[PDB]
RNA sequence: UAAAUAUUGGCGAGAGACCGAUAGCGAACAAGUACAGUGAUGGAAAGAUGAAAAGAACUUUGAAAAGAGAGUGAAAAAGUACGUGAAAUUGUUGAAAGGGAAGGGCAUUUGAUCAGACAUGGGCCAGCAUCAGUUUUA
RNA sequence: AGGAUUGCGACUUUUGUCAAGGAUGCUGGCGUAAUGGUUAAAUGCCGCCCGUCUUGAAACACGGACCAAGGAGUCUAACGUCUAUGCGAGUGUUUGGGUGUAAAACCCGUACGCGUAAUGAAAGUGAACGUAGGUGAGGGCCCGCAAGGGUGCAUCAUCGACCGAUCCUGAUGUCUUCGGAUGGAUUUGAGUAAGAGCAUAGCUGUUGGGACCCGAAAGAUGGUGAACUAUGCCUGAAUA
RNA sequence: GAAAGACUAAUCGAACCAUCUAGUAGCUGGUUCCUGCCGAAGUUUCCCUCAGGAUAGCAGAAGCUCGUAUCAGUUUUAUGAGGUAAAGCGAAUGAUUAGAGGUACCGGGGUUGAAAUGACCUUGACCUAUUCUCAAACUUUAAAUAUGUAAGAAGUCCUUGUUGCUUAAUUGAACGUGGACAUUUGAAUGAAGAGCUUUUAGUGGGCCAUUUUUGGUAAGCAGAACUGGCGAUGCGGGAUGAACCGAACGUGGAGUUAAGGUGCCGGAAUACACGCUCAUCAGACACCACAAAAGGUGUUAGUUCAUCUAGACAGCCGGACGGUGGCCAUGGAAGUCGGAAUCCGCUAAGGAGUGUGUAACAACUCACCGGCCGAAUGAACUAGCCCUGAAAAUGGAUGGCGCUCAAGCGUGUUACCUAUACUCCACCGUCAGGGUUAAUAUGAUGCCCUGACGAGUAGGCAGGCGUGGAGGUCAGUGACGAAGCCUAGGCUGUAAAGCUGGGUAGAACGGCCUCUAGUGCAGAUCUUGGUGGUAGUAGCAAAUAUUCAAAUGAGAACUUUGAAGACUGAAGUGGGGAAAGGUUCCACGUCAACAGCAGUUGGACGUGGGUUAGUCGAUCCUAAGAGAUGGGGAAGCUCC
RNA sequence: GGACAAGGGGAAUCUGACUGUCUAAUUAAAACAUAGCAUUGCGAUGGUCAGAAAGUGAUGUUGACGCAAUGUGAUUUCUGCCCAGUGCUCUGAAUGUCAAAGUGAAGAAAUUCAACCAAGCGCGGGUAAACGGCGGGAGUAACUAUGACUCUCUUAAGGUAGCCAAAUGCCUCGUCAUCUAAUUAGUGACGCGCAUGAAUGGAUUAACGAGAUUCCCACUGUCCCUAUCUACUAUCUAGCGAAACCACAGCCAAGGGAACGGGCUUGGCAGAAUCAGCGGGGAAAGAAGACCCUGUUGAGCUUGACUCUAGUUUGACAUU
RNA sequence: UGUCAGGUGGGGAGUUUGGCUGGGGCGGCACAUCUGUUAAACGAUAACGCAGAUGUCCUAAGGGGGACUCAUGGAGAACAGAAAUCUCCAGUAGAACAAAAGGGUAAAAGUCCCCUUGAUUUUGAUUUUCAGUGUGAAUACAAACCAUGAAAGUGUGGCCUAUCGAUCCUUUAGGUCCUCGGAAUUUGAGGCUAGAGGUGCCAGAAAAGUUACCACAGGGAUAACUGGCUUGUGGCAGUCAAGCGUUCAUAGCGACAUUGCUUUUUGAUUCUUCGAUGUCGGCUCUUCCUAUCAUACCGAAGCAGAAUUCGGUAAGCGUUGGAUUGUUCACCCACUAAUAGGGAACGUGAGCUGGGUUUAGACCGUCGUGAGACAGGUUAGUUUUACCCUACUGAUGAAUGUUAUCGCAAUAGUAAUUGAACUUAGUACGAGAGGAACAGUUCAUUCGGAUAAUUGGUUUUUGCGGCUGUCUGAUCAGGCAUUGCCGCGAAGCUACCAUCCGCUGGAUUAUGGCUGAACGCCUCUAAGUCAGAAUCCAUGCUAGAACGCGAUGAUUUCUU
RNA sequence: AAACUUUCAACAACGGAUCUCUUGGUUCUCGCAUCGAUGAAG
């Protein structure tokens, strides 16, 4: 008796309030990366922390 | 074993941004009355003439009720079927129309009726000419 | 249409003139029911009866004979976002006391609620390596004639630091089994990082309440009926 | 309960009375004033979910950070992915028609000396090269249309830092320090500002059209795919119609067209040009309201083939034999039951023969050729409009009348009619972008300028109109007339409404700034009260029956008296009581209502009068029953 | 029997014996009752039944020729076979199972694990005028049906006497005979009978029946075929005077449309005001369909549905 | 007797007794999942669409390394054979891989041989269904610890796409852990982190029937009656023509194929109606259709005549009486000119009937443990209201100067019907048997319009006469008996139960002909024209427009 | 042409809305404790 399925006024319904592209960004998010590399990656950011002051001088 | 605490009942006092007689208690009036049911119980409607009854003497028509006059009063378009007295709904008179309904909208004509600055000394309705804006036709 | 002038222009020998940022000039009739307004009828064309549930109603779908008055999202206890107001690391007088022109207005302060600290089931512990850290963007201001450089709040993205839990590591010491130094980890929180909240009032939304208004077949508690009719007992009557 | 779920005070498959109770409802019906702006959904996932909720989607409101940004339901150049339409089977997989060859090593049936470790037959057994037709769940190959990525400052290269990663390493990889290159911000077009956050309404039954398409004989049937409509939407056309064609709507004026039309109804050519059709059933405009196979010398055009200086068809006559009865067959076949031969002569021409006919001949007749006559005829086909095929029920529908070298059908060329569409101007509102008290009176919320837009149910927000009370204020209005009510009088506002003339009537009531609510009605088989049409109508018909005078009275079909007719017929319309009523009995007065006509009468209305017991009843005794006490239960009302 | 008053009769079939009784206002019967027949329980400290409880009740002013609880339904005549299943019942054999209290062992105690165990269920016997079933399913063959032997499926047995297309038979309007001119009817026979059958009573049957059904005699306006008469209405007048219903109203054909218009579209047409009749329409009035489906709405009845319960019965402790 | 425990206990109490679904119910699973296709060349995508699978099996069929090639065919080897084992040649997979189907694989992912437990531990990130929640599965790393190989490497179960499960409760594993809040010790209980015990309605209640005694809230979102769309099925008709028909396709028939029409069969569907449109037949009455049974007039024949068969224009006119059944339909007995088929809301219930279906009473059989069920049989069972509007049938009537006579006819309606006898004639025709017709006479059938002299019926003429019972004293003469009964009975009314009356001209259809082209002939025809049927139109009959007309008669006092 | 039907106005009917009034209600606060065998409530 009743109707199962249909995909009428369904697209329509989607162009009326945007289909946006999705934004993106400088530095992306850094998630789903490699575990190992991570590690290191932390101490070659703390060293040139250091490399910068020492030349302010 | 007192006090600070409760109280839609009873007796006595104050108030209200509460209702205004289809409201407010069921009940502003002889209301738990009239009335219904064998019985437990059920349960209405109904306020207002005028300041004062001064509540209409007397004539005349009628078997009488009443009617016409008169008289009271500021008013009887206040007469105890009573302040004001709306609508549905009815009678009379006046105006209009009517060949299987009426009743509406746009636009005129005729018939009725009605506002609005010519008064001081004694505005309304058109026509022609030269221009501007938009068009049409040789 | 507009209602002093301002502009662009053109023609001018020149002054000026002009069709150039929206109509001026001249003339006649009447000055009132004539023009207009409402109202009734006639004529041309057009017009199905509203309200409602529905994909769909003029409907052979439902409610409506007619009129008057009454008649349907209200109030409260906890609340959310937004908005106005007062004070602001605080805020809130009104349980209660003091006073009074007496349910008002005015004054008073211990407490207590929320906020200022989180995370763990709990025992418990408990937020600065550095200008409260770097990188990318950033309004505004500063220097400059400009090109450009400097300083960069809010906020958004991003990698680090710190506090709690979790899993390893286990220093000096020491009731020899307590104690937890320091260092770490594809884990993890409604956290910290120069505080924002508390109180009153308003529209809208939420949950309990009769809960926008009317509407069941039922269920439960406590009572009244054998004058009708069903059946038995006691005592009478009736039938050519 | 002699049994039917019967009866139990009009109530019974579980009585009635109050209370808990405003019981609960995913279901039905109703839900009260105006303009202004924006404007949906019937879909995804879960549910004792399918008439219902949550969750996302779509919608409004409030806005915040910024001011041409790194954007677009689109195109182009460069570059990926796909297995549909078509195509293919002498290409796999599966299906399938017809021969030919190789046969050879072989499985077999025969025929030939029972013969065959031998031939030739149908043969398989496959094989070899060919040939006809196929496929949603087969494929080598392979479109269109849709679809992913890129077209730069977060860019392209040069340099040298960082470490516990990685390297044989002084390599690499990430994140950097300083440096070089901005006209030419390194395709097109557009940009109505861009990005972002909170919060909450309605909705969660859908349906129709053009193509794609599954089930089904098919359906105004069921079910999907992509855009567009209706629902929520008027306006011009299709006669009429939710959806088709053309177009989307503030209030008016002038022009011009869309779709569709121009004999009349009806505004607009009884225009112009070339054909076709005549129907005793003509035809007439998309979706749309129907028609087919098969046929016609009705008429119109065309294709392919034939004969033509006598056509030849006509169309009327002349011939149609000689060998010959050809061989064969057998009762007999002589051109004519048949099986094959198909040849000559004379020839203008005559088949060893088209049929009729006969037992077989005879006889007739064509094929082919002359005689008469003098210019185009014969066959087979294709499509146009008409006709046959074509039969349903009330009378009937190209919209109607009517139309015939059309007012019909096909095609062309011009004019003309006309929508709320398009262009231009007036006025209204909404939204955006500006300019301005620099003393310079009257609202900075002011006063101006410029540009765009206007449909709308469910829904949301904004700005106003009115009703009953509260605080303030106009030293407001009023017995010289407040409120209310009536009025084919007038004025203002788009409107909710407000102000005011005339009449009626006789005590209170308004404006402006704020507070507050039991604050606006046409519907609910709404509640209470009142009044209509229907209508002076339905009807006032069962118990056999009334009539004549006289009196009283305003008045007599109906009261009182007389006379005459009648009935009940003593199980009665007679005479007395029981239950039950309660003054109805009786007298005098008297008719406003009641006695469904009337009324002088009355069981009506007003004012009085009336029931006398030692013996008649009640009282007294006991019946079926009821019911204290002594006792025993029960928290107790009270039970035995 | 001159008015008045006053039975129609006959031959059958189904069914209940008869007289009697009930659904008050749609069912008067073939239903219920009945005499007769049969079965079950009880010796009073008892059976059946009431009550919240009692030093309390009904049967019972009773005592088995009685009281209580069921089936069948006068007389004549018969009541065949089957205790596997489901009930009911027993002086059946036990130890298969099986509560609390008590008994023992372990432990520091709370607890724990052991045997022991009442009725009642399982195990065995009895019972069909207890509830019920009594079917067929296969085959062997004498002769061209033959009815004697075997087995065994759902458990135990396999329809005996009887009766029938019967109120019980689907296929059907069965086949044969009879009644009629003609019979889906009626009666009489036949019977592998979807699905007859023995006190869930079978077969027969005199009298009786507002019971159901078929035919024959007499009788007739039921009918061929209608006609006429009488009273009381209707009709007209005087007086009195309502209800239902009602959006608005009232002429048709076709079209399209929520697919059957009184209003829209195109035609036909169309003349004040009215009175008797009548039943074609107004999808005419009556009543928020009773049939059907839906609702996470109910109620009445039934049962090895789920969870309970009064009563009763067995055991332990107290009264002791 | 009291308290506690075990059995029994529909005697009574409470409650439930799925969902989807071309109505529901019975079936089935489309209700958690997987393969191919439908699906329209990215992804997404429906139906109780199509062909099929799953609730498991495996310490090896898991993991690593090393050997080696399978289907099938051909040629050879004692028993040995089409098929045992042995050897060589060809061999792109035509095999095998735990199962459904598709993909994948050849010094292997197949087959055989050696060693083992990556089917292990700690936790997060990520694809697919998707609310970007859970459940299930799958992919890529980090820190560990192992296996295997000379190594590089590979391995976090099955080559890949399916093979499974919350809260609360119980239970097991783990830790020198935390808590029992007056302080301790041992038992005991409660927590923190991961497994197992299952919800198949698979995002997860704990659950049997029946109602014909029924109830409420709703639904035309949904069945039973018409109507509409559709036509498979039913019914009626075409096309081509192998054969049948002694001979001969088409006088009449007609296989194998194929195009249609119709809504009087039955299905399909669910748009209208559930705050009701009164559902089966019969009785009564009107009108419409033609697909013609009869009658009128014609054509064809395997038509001699009679009878019959096929077709044409035709709906003018007619279509019956009975037995059985509730019947529609059916089947018989007769008659007849003939006993054709249908429609109108499956015409017709405020028109009737109530036998049927269809409520409650009751009986029988089969089925059910039981209440009860049965598209089985049987018997008893309630049929309401018109006074309104239109419609039809009759009847009055204002107004056109007033009144009265005598007429015309627009339009509407219309009617006649069929047979038998005598004669023609026992003639035509025919071997016979049989056996017509036109004209001409007399009568009937069904239908219609009047009429009452006669016959019949009716009798309140209460006209006359008779008879019972009672009442008025008797006799005479009467009353009552709801018109007392009985016989005769005028007037009126009335009956195929009685009598009379019911017209004749024109134009056409089918069809057959004349003259005659097209097409030098022929031809019923194209132009023109003669006959012709129950048809049509007049004549005749019925009403007379109340808004259609004409002709004629008389037209008002002396208060003025 | 009248009657009849329908719409409006003036006067008259029918009926009791509207407007103004009010010895009654309803809510809140404050005070006090008094039935009966001497025969109460009804």
């Amino acid at each position: 008796k009743s109707k199962n399925h249909t995909a009428h006024n369904q697209t329509k319904k989607a162009h009326r309030n945007g289909i946006k592209k999705p934004k993106t960004y400088k530095y992306p998010s850094l998630k789903g990366v490699d575990a190992k590399f991570r590690r290191n990656h932390r101490f070659a950011l703390h060293g040139t922390a250091k490399a910068l002051a020492a030349k302010r001088a």
